[PDB]
């Protein structure tokens, strides 16, 4: 193509929006507007109570998704200023039209950076899991595939696929496999824009838009876009918002924003070294027995390898002169140091080399890929953790236990979504219903934001039309999914504890 | 030629430090590595676990000193941000050797906000308290002031001057004095440097002196340096880096490096603000409630100008349409947004106005001055916090049970400061001692980081010296005070519960 980076960093925003011309200055002031607003979100803020690889840990000095988030946001940085500064060797920096969108190109990736995870559910990966679970035993998304049933196993009797050729029917395998395919990535755009209302500029939601999958797509994913569609990346509550932003980025369908590959190579980047730090703080192995693991681990190679002048370097470095600080700290700080001063201009160079597909957002691969020794040494510091961290029985137990916790809050408020359409809107017209103690209850249990989001959504559907109750119970379950996803680790636990009356 | 910040922004480090020449590129990658440094310290990680306003906290919608700090950091962004926009207007940049500086100025602002608050005590002014006034009661520097002095209160054998007379009193009149006046600024300069040795750069170590004052400190004095030695900014443990400090720097005694006043006022902006949110969230009052209580210090006097032009502004802007925006979040976006772009451009031009004092580091007053009508609303914010905040009993409960806590773990590890010096000593030596049981494990409590410091320091006096059993009792006594202020509002808690076999 043409590569026009004025043309994908846009600076309007979908409610009450700047309008016209403004200097670089007045648009610097813009995006960092959004800093702001991110900054002092509570959904940030959430964060330092949300987890990362250890649940419910009480000591500080193991991270947390806040500081994970914060140390990502630095490798965004210095990916993003290596970018630019190789474009400015290279010339190209005034004939991309990035030349006065230096700040913004820079500040949209820092905070799409401390924005990754903030739609990840109370236990993480367990969260998604309870979740999906939950629902798929609800309504079996599976049933939904062809036309008729012959008893389709959906609980639920609005969306079970009657029978009986219907269009309709259509709207129906959609809510199922919607409802069934919950996402951290896909809630993330649904919290920043449906539930927190942020008005983030529309650069700043291309920024954290990582997958292009519809969660609703049931098929196999195109083979030019399957790396794009490996998860959902956005709900059907959203496919308008989505559209939008596709307008406003100009992007094609199933395309991602340019600078969330960026951000993608951070947090990849900075987890793999940081997991293993942790484990050696919580005592999980020595420092010692973490080298022992990696050399295992590692092709061989040894001769003409990275593993070398990464992990071997970072290991003699600690070793002695490192008297002037502590053998495993010493060892953390070189191991990053070398990872990253390695890593850093590998992904930088890659984003420039693929820059016209990856502006195109049609690029299939990520910026850290397969062929590449700079991927494999990502790939051993995953190994090792996923074999000696993530295997431990202390982690795998509250994995466990934070799988049982998500479960029984959803069976919990499970009567809301077993009410009748004319019984929930009852309840959500008059706050308080005299023959659902119960019901009415738990209903007040839920976040005014969700409630809200709720009602605008619900109000703005046809009531005549015969999607309407499908599309309302699709609601209503969304509104549960927000409520219980939007917990911390620590809230969920309490809630789910406090209405056992366990507590 | 007189304000030249290349004499300021120092690249250079303490030990290892990288030396000639440098391209604009490489001093920009030397600033950069210290962000990284900082940000992926443990020492700024215990943060999300440190108190702020409201302490040992289980909502994480309420700010912790980390989420306040990450706040700070973005005022000091905008502040640094401004003052560079408009020495840019001025053409003053290239004139004031910034033109080649303009990220590392904006680095150094941002990283010395997040780092701030890094030397806090748990709890933490009564972290302070609880340490001082436990120090007070064992060596009272109140009988070393005078000439000595014949029945002196103080316990230390040692310590205690002389009946009789000598210049070796001087050293225990700066100990007893240095030891009762911990000062979290103090403790950061001590953990950055001693403690954590991460070896930042001379510039951004600069940064984080908000005082001038030495810790022992005595004298009532001095005008014309009363504000900038309004409390102890560092040790007797640290005179020496200090000193180091001020050469490279090219400060004179007693006097502050130029990007302090930055972040200092974005310290002050921040606070006032975010407080008056979290007791909103805290349900100590609503925001009308709220609202109300500014209307008071308000002054109008006006009739018609900042109250309105603020506060004012934001309670009229949060009343109806919204678009799913909660009254309450929607008056504090706009509360904090008015306030920003008011004082923000003040802070900003004071700087500009008084650069040629505030480079040289004499200047004795805040960019805030109580003269400015902008001075004056940061006072409402903190007034109406003081009197409807901060008096609320839970608040005041965790204060009282903090300062119990601190002062229970500096009793429970007395005995340590009871040894003779042989028997500390041959404790230090032989790990282990069996005439010591309580003594050794007590001993093995101690961060091995913090216990290192002590034997590092110890190791480098003099044996034969007359000094020497002094300095190793203030060494030991720092050692104690380390451990402690090194310690989260949690950590400290846990500790004295385990530690009073109730746990
Ligand atoms: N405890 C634990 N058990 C596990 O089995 C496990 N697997 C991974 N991790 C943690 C360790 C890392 O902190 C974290 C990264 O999360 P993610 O899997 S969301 O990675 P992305 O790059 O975001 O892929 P995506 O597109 O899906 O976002 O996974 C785990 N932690
Ligand atoms: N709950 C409570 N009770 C109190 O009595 C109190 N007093 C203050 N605060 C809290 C509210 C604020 O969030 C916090 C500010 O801390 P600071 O700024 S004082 O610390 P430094 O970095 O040393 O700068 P400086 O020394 O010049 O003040 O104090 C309090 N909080
Ligand atoms: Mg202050
Ligand atoms: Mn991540
Ligand atoms: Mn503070």
């Amino acid at each position: 193509a043409q590569i026009d980076f004025r043309k994908k960093i846009n600076w309007h925003r979908r409610y009450r929006s700047p309008q016209g011309v403004k200097t670089e200055h007045e648009i610097l002031r813009i995006f960092e507007s959004d800093r702001g607003r991110i900054i002092n979100s509570p959904a940030i803020r959430r964060l330092q109570q949300k987890t990362q690889v250890f649940p419910l840990e009480r000591n500080a000095a193991v991270r947390t998704r806040l500081t994970h988030s914060m140390e990502v946001q630095q490798v965004g940085r210095y990916i993003a200023k290596e970018i630019l500064s190789r474009l400015k060797e290279l010339k190209l920096l005034e004939a991309y039209g990035l030349d006065e969108l230096t700040g913004p190109f820079e500040s949209i990736v820092e905070m799409s950076c401390l924005m990754h995870d903030i739609g990840n559910p109370p236990f993480g990966h367990f969260g998604e899991a309870a979740i999906n679970d939950w629902f798929r035993q609800r309504l079996h998304p599976e049933d939904a595939e062809s036309q008729p049933l012959t008893d389709d196993r959906c609980s639920v009797a609005a969306l079970r696929l009657r029978d009986g050729e219907e269009p309709l029917n259509e709207l129906r395998r959609k809510i199922r496999q919607d409802l069934c395919h919950f996402e951290g990535n896909a809630q993330g755009i649904r919290l920043v824009h449906t539930l927190m209302r942020m008005n983030l500029t529309w650069a700043q939601v291309g920024g954290i838009l990582k997958y292009t999958r519809p969660a609703w797509w049931r098929g196999e994913t195109p083979e030019t876009h399957h790396y794009l569609m490996k998860k959902p990346g956005y709900y059907l509550s959203e496919e308008a918002y989505i559209a939008r932003l596709r307008k406003e980025l100009n992007l094609a369908l199933y395309s991602r924003f340019p600078l969330t590959w960026i951000m993608e190579a951070a947090d990849d980047i900075s987890y793999c070294v940081a997991d293993l730090e942790d484990a050696v703080e919580k005592r999980i192995f020595t420092v010692e027995q973490l080298y022992h693991h990696l050399h295992e681990a590692w092709g061989q190679h040894e001769k003409g390898s990275l593993f070398s002048l990464v992990v071997e370097n970072a290991w003699e470095k600690s070793r002695s002169n490192s008297l002037s600080r502590s053998t495993e700290d010493q060892f953390f700080m070189y191991l990053r140091v070398n990872t990253l001063n390695k890593l850093v201009p590998y992904a930088a160079q890659r984003f420039i080399d693929n820059l016209p597909a990856i502006f195109a957002g049609t690029f299939n691969h990520a910026l850290l890929e397969d062929a590449s020794e700079c991927s494999d040494l990502l790939k051993l510091y995953k190994n090792v953790a996923v074999k000696h961290v993530f295997s431990h029985p202390d982690v795998e137990r509250l994995e466990l236990q934070g799988y049982r916790v998500i479960s029984g809050l959803l069976e919990i408020y499970r009567p809301l979504l077993s009410l009748s359409l004319s019984d929930f809107t009852e309840l959500v017209e008059k706050e308080r219903v005299k023959r659902f103690p119960i019901e009415s209850r738990l209903f007040h249990k839920l976040s005014t934001r969700h409630r809200l989001a709720y009602v605008e959504a619900v109000s703005k559907l046809p009531s005549d039309s015969p999607e309407f109750p499908l599309w309302e119970y699709y609601y209503r379950c969304r509104l549960l999914q927000d409520y219980i996803s939007g917990m911390t680790d620590l809230y969920a636990w309490d809630e789910y504890r406090r209405l056992m009356a366990v507590e």
